[PDB]
């Protein structure tokens, strides 16, 4: 059971849902699948808010999956407003913004260490390893669903595309990050591997998952450069680290070189990608 906002004071909270961004004074933090987020502040909480533009069956499924699913490594849902079309998500407001983010430095942030991308890798592991503890396949593993909370915890967000645990026509999520099986209309947690493999290759990167202006586009087609000898994984670790070691940054390749098998049945499960990341420390 969460809290029930009524529209007129989410509105209220976020400047009338200021689509300026909070640079320039407004609201506007970002967007998410169909859906922008705003800053607000409600009952002394900061608060994240989702104006969602059916559509409505996704924002049941965010708030069916939340009300059974709570874990540290998990975003917190506060309450929602559905008052006739335009449906709003609460949430704990997440500081330090999504893991993308803070990998791009976007807005001037300083870039992750190593220490604090570990972290961030095993607390991503804990937060789907609870989801598939608990029959869910998330089916949008990514970057940008990665929030960081005030101590860089990482927090396994957007669950309106979530299944709970087999073939579907409506194929969801995003290219970069799809295994080739749910790109084909697979729903497995097999796919939320895969996705979690090019999240660990963006860890130690850097580099966004699909980039117009590099060779290769695909930060998952590096695997293959890797393995063909061409480049090593020296060549591809984030520059903007200065206490990567070699030794923890190839355990964390091997993990993410395992993910990204092409054969769903050759992948480990998440118990065991959790179990090599604290080898890994
Ligand atoms: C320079 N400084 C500027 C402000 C930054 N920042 C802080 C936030 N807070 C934030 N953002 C969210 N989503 C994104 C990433 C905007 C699209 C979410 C979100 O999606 N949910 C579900 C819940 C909470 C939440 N909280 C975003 N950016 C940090 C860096």
């Amino acid at each position: 059971r969460f809290h029930s906002f009524s529209f007129y004071e989410l509105k209220n909270v976020t400047n009338n849902f200021d689509e300026r961004p909070i640079s320039v004074g407004g609201n506007k933090m970002g967007e998410g699948g169909f859906g922008v987020v705003y800053k607000g502040y409600v009952n002394n909480t900061t608060v994240a808010v989702k104006k969602l533009a059916e559509l409505k069956q996704q924002f049941d499924q965010e708030i069916k999956v939340m009300a059974k699913c709570q874990h540290e490594n998990l975003v917190e849902l506060l309450g929602f407003s559905s008052d006739g079309d335009d449906l709003c998500l609460v949430y704990v407001y997440m500081p330090n913004g999504s893991l993308l983010d803070r990998l791009s430095c976007l807005d001037g942030t300083p870039p992750l260490s190593w220490h604090m991308r570990c972290k961030i890798a095993q607390g991503a592991a804990n937060g789907i390893n609870f989801l598939h503890e608990n029959h869910h396949i998330h089916r949008d593993i990514k970057s940008a669903n990665i929030l960081l909370d005030e101590a860089f915890t990482a927090k396994i967000s957007d669950f309106g595309l979530a299944r709970a645990s087999v073939m579907t026509s409506r194929i969801v999520g995003t290219t970069a990050y799809m295994a080739p099986e749910a790109l084909r209309g697979e729903i497995t947690p097999k796919s939320d591997i895969y996705s979690f493999g090019v999240v660990l290759l963006e860890i130690i990167t850097g580099l966004p998952a699909v980039d117009e202006h590099r060779e290769p586009q695909l930060l998952l087609d590096i695997k293959e450069e890797i393995e063909d000898e061409e480049k090593t994984i020296e060549d591809y670790i984030d520059k903007k680290m200065n206490d990567a070691d070699s030794t923890s940054v190839e355990a964390m390749y091997s993990v993410a070189s395992q993910c990204l098998h092409e054969k769903k049945n050759k992948r480990p499960d998440i118990k065991k990608v959790q179990q090599l990341l604290q080898e890994m420390t």
